[PDB]
């Protein structure tokens, strides 16, 4: 299991992480989400948000009460671990009608390569 | 004004008016106010009490002898006029140590964008 895949996953994370302030700003002052296909007001455009495994960091979501923005890392489709590449990492707001606001993260990436509250939960059924 | 600026502030006028029967049924029935920070018994939590223009109706107050239960709705704050955005509309119980309830509007919003009943009154002075 490569550690270096894992690695990689953890930039989107990171660089992912870096607009939760941001986004949150924008859903507690406007009850909207934020969408960056274009750079819009405090958010650079998905493409200029960017790292060494990391294509794009896209803001949008649905709004909801509870929340619902998502920040979405999409990896890079080549200079990264075959099993990542164009794979997403996504970040969604919730928790926003009942107390703190919550970031789940979510991936379409393998399990083996996530950090584990990213992890999805497979179990047998009846 | 216009029409859709009245709209928006009558889907608050709507929205808050849908609780009066239920409030003032727990203040002559429990004798205190009923708050809906969380759901409560008979009423939904605030946040869920909304409509388009409307993001939450939350039930509050101190009692007093004649009421004083409010019902406080507050705007979106996007998808609404810019002088409504996130302003609140309050309806306060009263009368109730005398005959039928009475409920006075009250608002933080610009006068303009209010009908006569729920409007501030200037004077000199």
């Amino acid at each position: 299991i490569s550690e270096f895949a894992r690695a990689q996953l953890s930039e989107a994370m990171t660089l992912a992480s870096g607009l939760k302030t941001k986004v949150s700003d924008i859903f507690s002052q406007d009850g909207s989400c934020p969408a960056n296909t274009a750079a819009t007001a405090g958010i650079e455009k998905d493409t200029d948000i960017n790292g060494k495994y990391v294509a794009k960091v896209t803001t949008g979501g649905t709004a909801a009460a509870s929340g619902g923005c998502t920040i979405v890392a999409t990896m890079k489709a080549s200079d990264v671990a075959t099993p990542l590449r164009g794979k997403t990492l996504t970040l969604t707001l919730g928790n926003a009608d009942k107390g703190s606001y919550t970031w789940a993260c979510t991936s379409n990436a393998d399990n083996k390569y996530l950090p584990k509250t990213c992890q999805t939960a497979t179990t047998t059924t009846p």
